[PDB]
This record gives C-alpha cells, structure tokens and sequence, in this order.
C-alpha cells in the first residue's frame, strides 16, 4: 500500500521506487530507555520516526522500520544503564545491525540513506556500522552509496528558537534527558504517552568533567531525568517539530539532489 | 495503559517486574517480500498482534519487536535475492537476542517468551538464548526461564486445517505469503492487503535439498510459494482464535502466577 | 585409489580438480548421545558412509568430516544436558564451513555437496555457505555452486516408509536413536550397536514450543525419542540404497559432467 | 620512574601490594595534525599529563595505546588523510578490555583512562563495560575506573579567555588548533613548527555527517582551526590547570 | 572395550567420567600436502595412532580428532598455496578447542591431553585452552587441568636420533614429509605411502625471515622440506614405541589417581 | 626523523609519494624480565633495531605495539607474573590487520614487521594473512610483507661462540638472559641493573605444557637463564650483526 514506510509497501512498490535511481531511504535509530516518571520508554524511537515520516512526505523519501534497541544509556547524558526498563545492546550488536542493513540496501540497488538518530549514545556505533559497510561495498565494487547521519535535535540551533524554548537560558544537550525538548515533542505528537503531573521538579543535573564505572546511582537524580520538564508544552513541541522537519528536509535536498 | 513495555514509564515497568512473576514477550520478525498483494512487515505485524492479544489475555507485557531477521531461504521464503527483503547475518540476530535477555535479567525479570514470525529465525533465536543463559549462569543466575515458539506451530488440529485448506495441506514450507498469512492480515490489517493483486499460481515444489547461490528461476516470480486467492478474513479470525488460545494456555502452563 | 581426499597425495587431488568439473563432498556430523544401544559418533559415521558410497558411485571425492556439530536440541536429539554430547557454538561451526569453502575455492574447486547427519546443524551450515559465497564474490568468484542436504530427507517414498514403519511414521525430529538410525547402523556398523540394550518406550510427545534451560524431565531418560526395537539390518540396507540412489541422482542433476 | 614499562616486575608488584595503587592508561592515536605538528600528539599529550599527575599523587602510568579509533571529519579532519592509522572499534574496545582484565589479575583495582583522541571515547567506554561485566562473572566488583579526556578540565572562564581572547568554539573545530599546539610548544617544542601553520577561518559544518567522507569539506591542511595564536605560555597554563584538576579528581575518586 | 569416546554409548562414557580421574585425549591435526609419496591426513592419523596406544596402556579415552588445522607455513609445511591443503582461520581453530573444553567440563571431566600433529596449530590450541579456562573460572571451576603436546617432542634421546638420522639431525623445522613422518606411516599405514614416489632432494634452506604473499619458488617443488628416502618401517616402530612410552609416563606423572 | 609518529602528514605523504618507501612496525610486549630489567624490553629492542636499520636504508618506523600475546611458561616465564599485561590473540591479530589495511590506504606497499616478543609470531602472521586477503578483495595484490624476529639474524657460529663461550642452548630458554640483557646494556643502560641478576642454572622443562600455569615450574626470578655474563660489548656485537643482517635482507626483498 502506498505509504512513506517501507514496511507498509509490497516489494513491487519498493522496487518501483528504487528503480527511479535516486530514491532516498531513511532509517530511524532509537532505544528503549527510561524517561523519568512522566514519559514512556520508547520516546527515542517515536520522535525520530515522527520526524522521518514528515520529512519523507515533503521530499518524497521512504522510511525503513526503525531500530528499537540502542546502545547503553550513559550517566551524564541519559541517566545511566542501571534503571529498570532501559534495554540496551552491546556496541558490536548495534554496529552489526547497521552494517547488515546497508549491505542489504546496496543489494536492492539503493544508493542513498539517511540515518536519523534519536538516542544520544548511538552515534559512534552507527558510524562504525557505516564505515564497515562502505568498506564491504568497495570490495563488492560499489563506491556510489552515500550516507548522511544526524541526530534530529542538532537542527534546533536557532537562537530565536532556543530563547522561545528556553526563556531562562539553554544549558546544552548535555542534560536534556527527558526535559523540555523531548517532553514538548511528545506533548505535540503523543500526549496520551505523557503525564506532566508526574513531572518531578529539580535543578539541572551537574557532573564533574569525568566518568566513573561502575556507575554510581547516587550521582543521577532519582527520577532519571537530568532537567525538569515543568515548562514543556504542546506549542513548544510544534515549534521544534517544524524547525527540525524543515531543516532536515532542506539538508537532504542539498545532499541528495534529484 | 497498554501491554507494550515501550509505552510504560520505567516506574510502571519496575512495579510489574516487582510482582516477581511477571511475563515478558518479544516478537521476532523480518522485513521481507510477501508477493504482489501484501506489505513487507508481515512477519513483525502478525507475531506482534498475537503477542498483544495473548498478553492482554494473560497479563503479560510486550517488548519492542525485532524488525529485522535472518536471511530468507528459497524453499520457505522465496530467497534473499528479492528487493525490499532486508536481512541480518545470523550473528547479529543472535547477539540482539542475547543482549536483550541479559538486560531483562538485570531488571530482575525472569520469564520471557520469544514469539517468532519469520521461518529462518528459529535457530539464531535459540543460539541467542543459550549464550545468554550461559552468561547468566556465570553471573550466578539460573532461575531465568525462556519459552520460544513460532506462532503457526499452534495450528495443528485437522478440523482447523480442514477449513483453511479444503483441498490439502502441504506444510509450513510452502506457505510463504499464502492463505495462512494473507488470511491473518485480512483479519488484522486489511488496509495492508490487496487481494486483487494476488498472482494465482500452482504450488511450488522443491527437491529434498538446497542450492547456493539461490537460483531465482526456482522461485515463483511473484515471490509467493503458493496462491492466496482463497484467503479470507474469516479464515484469519479462525487462525487468530487458535493461536491466541493455544499460546495463552501454554504460557499459563509454563509461567503460573 | 580412494574417494577420501585425506587418503590422496596433493598431486592426485590436484589432477582430479584439474578436470574442471570435480565434485567434492563434506559430511557434517556430531558427537551426541544416542541412547543405551548405540555409540555417540553415529551422526558422523552415517553421513560419511553415505558420502563414501555416493562419491564412489558418481566419481566424486569426500573431504574429512566435521566431527563436532551444533548443540543437541531437546525435541530433536534429547538435549545438550547429556554427558558425552560435545557441541560447538553456532559461530564455530559456521566459521568452519566458511573456511573450508574458501580453501576449496582457492584449489580451483567449484562444486560442493554438504551432507548433514545431525538435525540441528542445517542453519549454521547455511550461514557458513552464505558468508563464504559473499567472500568469494568479493574475490571475483561467482561460479562456485553448493548443494546442502540432510540424507534422511531422501527417504520420502510412501512405499519405503511403509516397509520401515508399518504402524506409522511420526517424523524426523522424533527419530533420534530410533528405527531409522539403528537400522542403518545394523547394516553398516553392527559392532557399535546392541539391540539388547534398547529401551522400548512409547514415542516422545512434545508441545509446539521449546523451554530453556532444558528440563531433563521432558526427555526420555534413555535419551531416545522413540524405540528402535523393530530396527533391522534389512531395513538398514533398504534405507542405504534409497539414500545413495537418490543423492547420486540429485548430484548428477545439479552437477552434470 | 612512574612508568610501569620502566619498572621490574618486583618493583611493580611491591607498588600494587600497597593495596591502594592507582594506575593510569593514556589512550591516543596516530593521526594527522596539520602541516605544523607531528602525528603522535594524541599519545604525547595525555602521556605527559599522566606523568605529571602520577608524580604528584603517587600513581603509575601504563604504556600508552598508540593507535585509536578512526578520525572523523567534523572533529579530526577525516580518515582520508595520509599518515592517520586507525583501528576498528572492536580492536580498540578489545585492547582496553584485555588490559583491564590483566590489571585485575595483578590485583590492581583502580584505573584512570586518559583519552587524548576525541573519537576514542565511546569505544573506551564499551571496553570498560565489557571488562567490568567479565570481572563480575569472576567475582570481582571492587575494581573502579575513572575515564576522562584531559581537555574537559579546562572549563574555568578565566582560563578560557586567556587562551581565546576572541572567544571559544567547542572542542570540535579545535583539531590541530590553539589548545593542542600550545601544549606541544611547552612540552615538545621540537615536534612543532608553528611557522608552517596554515591560517584559515574556523571550519564550519552543517548539523550532520556525510559518508564516504568528502575531502572538500575539511580544510586542506587538515586543521579545523588556526594554531597561529598558540604559545608556550598558553601551554604552561593549560598544563598546570589540567594536572591540578585531574590530580584532585583522582584524590576524591580514589581516597587513600 | 574401545578407547574411543565416539564408539561408546553415553552411559559408558558417563560411568568412566563419573568414576573420576578420567583422562581425555584430543588429537589435533590438519588436511595438508605431504609430498608425492604420502596422503594428506597424515597429521590426523599419527597423533590419533599415538593416542590410541597410550590410552590403551594408561586407561584414557580418546576424543574424535580435529581434522582441519591452522594454515600451513612455508618454513615448516611448504606453504598454504598447495592444492589439497585445507586450513582454518586461527579464530575458528581456537574456538573449536574452547568449545570442546567447555563441554568436557560440563560432562564433569577435568583432565585433558591435547595431542598436536600439525606444526602450526600450537599457539591457536593454547589460546583455545586459555579462553576456555577463563570461562570455566567464571563458572566456578578451577580444577580442570590441560596438558598440550606435539608427539614428536618426545623423540629427544640422542641414541634414538642417531638410529634415525646417522647423517645428523637438523631440527623439526625442515622435517615435513620427511624421514620421521614417512617412517611412522610405513609402520602404521604402509598402504598410504609409496617411497617409489619420493623426490630425494636436499634439505630446504630459508633465510631468517618470512615473506607474504608466500613465494612459491622458495619451497621445494614436491612440497617436502627434506627427503624421506631413508625412511623405514623399522624406524617407525622405534619412534612409535618411544613416543608412546614417553607420553604414557608423562600422563601418569601429570594425572595421578 | 625515521619515526612516522614524529613526522607531519605532509612529510609522511611525500616519503610515500616516492612509491618505494619501506615501513617498519615494531611488535613488542609488556612482560616481566627478571629482577634485573624493566618490563618494556620487548618493545625497546625491536624499536632500537628498526631505528638503526631505517637510518641506513632510508625507511620509516611506525609506532610499535606495546602489548603482545600472552607470556608462555617455557619461553617467557608465564602469564601469572604481576606486571605482564597481555592481550588475547584476536586483539593482537586485529591490530596488525587494521594497521596493514591503513598503510595500504596510504599507498604504502612495503612493510617489515619486527617482532621482539617470542609468543607474538603466529598472531602477527594471522593478522597479515587476514589483511592480505582483504586487500585482495580490494583489488590490491602488490602489498609485500616481511616478518622477522630480530634474534633470528644472530646465527653465525663465530658470533655465538663469542656470545656463549660455555655454550649456547636456544632462544626458547633465553628469556631475560645474556642476549636481551646485553642489548639493553648497550642501548638502555639505565633500564637494567645487572647487580640484581639471580645466577641460576638454565631452566629445564619436559616436552609438554601444563595449564593452568604451574608457578613452581618457572625459576622464581622469572628468567629462564642467567644473564650474569651479559655485557655492553656483547650487546654492541649483537646490535651490529642484527642491524646489518636485516638491512641487507630488506634490500634483497625490497630492491630500490
Ligand atoms: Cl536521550
Ligand atoms: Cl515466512
Ligand atoms: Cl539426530
Ligand atoms: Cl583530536
Ligand atoms: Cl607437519
Ligand atoms: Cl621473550
Ligand atoms: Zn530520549
Ligand atoms: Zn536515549
Ligand atoms: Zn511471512
Ligand atoms: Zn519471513
Ligand atoms: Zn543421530
Ligand atoms: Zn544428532
Ligand atoms: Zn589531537
Ligand atoms: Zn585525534
Ligand atoms: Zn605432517
Ligand atoms: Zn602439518
Ligand atoms: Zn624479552
Ligand atoms: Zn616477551
């Protein structure tokens, strides 16, 4: 059935799109991770997938089934992998998954992929998956496969937007786990999966300039959040979404011209 | 408030695991061609839909499904040479299963059902289970129990088979994108099926061995191993009934409250 | 001369592959418990005997067999909890098949038959074949052909099944250390079988799912899934000729001179 | 000596026998650093910082990892450059894992990993997690690890302004810039020829990455920022700031 | 009554292991070219022959041998460029040894003798042992002991060496398909040897370094590194008794009741 | 400088641009060497030999590998000694493999691997094979590798009689003995305290190995033979013989 999601297409519909010779494919990469007492744990898959869908509808791309499990949650950016519910993969597993998928897409005749990450710690493993796959493609005689990797939040860098989102100053994505940014998007996209009343208020989380292992539960706010989402809103969610969708769409048109 | 783990907050999940008798379910599928008439995420949709109903019926939680599975085999899945089909190497599937089990044990969970919806996944899901349990044993854990199954194995009653194929069954090794799955999809996701696109062809026959590289000439052009022309919502509802009931009973038997 | 590669000098082997259409055969077995009446190397002995005879009949050569195979499954071979059974992890068996194919391709060989004698080996043998062919492709080789088979799949004639099981045939999984293998052993290695130790118990019945860790209480104590009481040298010789004939014909078809 | 490689096994054994010995492991890379610096800067710098920290707190420094993870365009220029010799992530993770396993066997239980190569981080972390998982299966849960990239200890605004009068722009476009070149000028003056620096505006990248890496998107010299204003004085400043801060972090994480 | 684990039922193996002090022996060889006069499974045949005799004298059990070994190196086996030679990657061999030790420990065995018959295998067997022992420690097992040995290292007595090479020994480096092995073969498997085919060329001379890719011209065309012209059944029986006696005593020493 | 780590990528690129440049990679280990020597001996010696050889033939030396494969009892004392820090075989193999892959990406096609740790051999060899296999898949078949253990070049009876009057015995029993100790005295005199040598008779082992390692089977000092008769003079003889032998071998295998 006609859709922007590859999973909803028959192989003939998929084949027809790739036969175009310039088809863009998008792959959401998330995680199953705790997101405080106010949001569900599949946030990292829901948000990038929602972004991909909208971008795909505007530029005419297709969206691959997203990767539901990501790399281990880090303390200073995701709370820590000691919370229950958070289910993480080892680095080699996530890399191997990205690598196999690129190898397969190349077999289909696809040559354009956008990897949209929604989980802070996935980046380097996604990157190693790309490198290893491109290496194999070369051995197979393929050097025209192009890949763009990005975390959708990096497109929200406009001062005017930042001020709107954070009237009291932005302290970097360093502590934006389950905070204003993600809660806003969820309020605008999946309100039934958020209960702002369960939001535990507390000052931003601050850590020294180093990490300790084993992780020290005490150095992470009990709720699992690194900053309060008390000021999150549907309107903020709407602004962030249009900003990301438009930025990413224009980025793709630039990198993958017809 | 659903049965999906991904839709709970960690506090809600922790509370469930806290009962000490909580049962977790994990669908393992694949992105694979399913003829001209069906979408490619059938192997994820069906076991996920079965897990949801079983979980609702017995009080279990459902983990996010594995969207990508093992390579497609010709004598059961047409072959991994079709476009769209996106398969992982066996080591990657095994490692994914193994990692998930390790994490569940860490949560304190000790009961897991793995519901496969893609033929070739089985042995790789099994190696994952074995490697994870060996690992849990090294960590001093030996009370984690796992039940693994392919939902179609629960459709054995002849009376049932009689109604689905009132002409003769030929085995789950000829039913790729045929009456069985198509009927389930018509009952569960009619918008993802278009019976008017079905390529009605005779059943495909294979010798008692496999050839590599896969020879495309030995698979029906549409990718199906048999015709889904006689598929229907009613057959789908019959199958669903049977699967949910049988699997639900099996879990009550293996994981008593 | 001999059909076993191991018993040839490199010069003879080289001359054989130099013909450009030489067929090679590799038996893949296992060291697994086979009840109170049979030895544990059955899974290697049988496929090797079949390859030997098939190879001699059609002019192929046989590679040293793989003595260790994948983990024994409960509903297939009793379970990997038994003493004696010595299994490899999936990646290990896969890597072995993959390395051997790579080497054969280096020799100039382009035709291989993998004959499995242990139920659970299949998928790992398949993954080994796939990863090998992927590599050969990177090396610019796409003319290497492989045929994988389990020798018991050629015994599918109702007339033969009837002569073997008048009372009825349940399947290949429940045939662990039963009439089939014991009959072949009586005709091939009678000194390694003792019918007097056979435990004549009813056929093992299993639910449509697997439980892990394996529960010993669910597998017949002797390790067999069905009685080999009615086994015989006569049945064994019938099985052997059907298997050798069928496999030799398949090879001649897949690998014409 | 504070370096393990310069001790006999008996001297090393005696030190760890104290029961509270802290070991340090520099993790660098062989990577291009512009026309003005040699390629082993990522090894030299953390090793120099470790040596000085160890001398002040009584720790030991392990031989440094000479090879690190693949250089990334937006933070290191890209792995398409000559000279840069990178390991696959699994190779680096495994090396870190093996070393931690061996140290646990010696009886050591305190390790500080000082990274000097940006992209090494996530792979050093995985190496730590896999090793600790192993140590747990072995019945060891008292092995503690502190991991850090020495440049993160330079966060005091007073210091930043003295290093960057015009302003600062994150440790991304720093590759081969002021920070590193200034340290080399103070520690290894003969391995840096500032006269060969190629002045150019700080590299700007869009909020995404492209593979295969496009050579045209990295400044020709391989630097992401100009080292023109780097100096020995800035070097001495950075050095003392990092040595003191890290020495104190270690005292708190690993009290005697 | 046999000493081969493969020829026992699982109940027989279980009794021997449960009896305690059971010593298992595992031959590790290779499929490798051995000149114009010998077959290619020599490296499996010899250590297996030695294990058999030792096990019969000391009451040990011998496991199915590893048929494929590590890549052949020029300065010791001619080079992995010859046809017939079928080598495994190091990790595959290491993993196979690790898996078997893990399983023997599960059976309850705690004593193992790895008898190597292929020069290049040694370090990969060692890593296998180490990775396996590390794993056993995680499992709480620290009383599993392993002895690894190349059977030729037991032929050290000057007297014996004089009777074998009256012209002067020259180390095992240049001893491939030469007098030592060809003699053991004449005494154990004369059928697989044909001295008439021996190429009496002088010992191979190599520089103190190795080159890759291997240069074919630096290895004697026959594949042997020394002539086996002076090999004899007599020499074979001498070496055999020497190795058997030495290995037997060594085992009694390392594995006391 | 002959050290790649000391060159800028521009310098390195120019040298490789010649199209006949020879690279050399020292492969060592962090391993106990008795009571009289430091533990980085296996890295220091091959690196020292490479430096001298490279200066004579105009080659370049890559950063050496600091950690090698596990120490074996009958040749290195045993991996049970404190201080010895070994990698698993897969890790060392992967390291060699990755480096070769990168040198190929550079355009280099000539590599000399100089092993200074007895137990590294087979894993270095497997790394090379895996690398060449992969290079073949990339359409590259003109990459040539020479592997060697520097001690294999001291084969002249005249040199041996001169080094071991009372008789030689074999590299397997040489761990921390006269050979390595003499080289250290001539090259790194500050890292060796001959006065700490334990003068015990050569070690004797049966023709087999036992695992787990039995500590009682290794001389207590960790040495397999006495270095009491080691000297700076002997070291200079060894060094010149090795340097000249390797230099000439490299000329024959990698002709100008
Ligand atoms: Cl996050
Ligand atoms: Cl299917
Ligand atoms: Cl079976
Ligand atoms: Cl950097
Ligand atoms: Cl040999
Ligand atoms: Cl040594
Ligand atoms: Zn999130
Ligand atoms: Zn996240
Ligand atoms: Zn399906
Ligand atoms: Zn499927
Ligand atoms: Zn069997
Ligand atoms: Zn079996
Ligand atoms: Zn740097
Ligand atoms: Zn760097
Ligand atoms: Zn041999
Ligand atoms: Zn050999
Ligand atoms: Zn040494
Ligand atoms: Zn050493």
């Amino acid at each position: 059935s006609k859709s922007v999601f590859v999973g909803e297409l028959t192989w003939k519909e998929y084949e027809a799109r790739v036969a175009a010779g310039d088809c863009v494919l998008m792959l959401p990469v998330g995680a199953l991770e705790q997101h405080g007492h106010h949001m569900c744990m599949n946030v990292d898959v829901l948000l990038p997938t929602a972004v991909c869908k909208r971008v795909a509808e505007r530029i005419g791309a297709l969206v691959m089934p997203g990767l539901q499990y990501g790399y281990k949650s880090q303390q200073k950016s995701g709370g820590g992998n000691h919370f229950p519910g958070t289910t993480s993969l080892d680095g080699a597993t996530l890399t191997g998954t990205v690598q196999d998928i690129i190898r397969e897409l190349a077999r289909h005749g696809a040559r354009r992929l956008v990897l949209m990450n929604g989980h802070y710690q996935n980046s380097m493993f996604i990157v190693e998956g790309i490198d290893l796959a491109l290496r194999e493609l070369r051995y197979a005689g393929i050097q025209d496969f192009k890949v763009v990797v990005l975390s959708y939040w990096d497109f929200v860098k406009d001062p005017a937007v930042i001020q709107q989102l954070y009237p009291e100053g932005f302290l970097g994505w360093d502590i934006e786990h389950g905070g204003v940014f993600e809660t806003s998007l969820m309020l605008a996209l999946y309100p039934d999966l958020v209960d702002l009343d369960r939001v535990v208020d507390h000052p931003p989380a601050t850590f020294p300039p180093y990490d300790v292992f084993p992780v020290d539960p005490a150095r992470t706010p009990a709720p699992g959040t690194l900053s309060s989402a008390k000021t999150a809103s549907r309107e903020k969610g709407e602004l962030i979404l249009e900003v990301c969708v438009q930025g990413i769409a224009d980025a793709i048109r630039e990198e993958f011209p017809p």
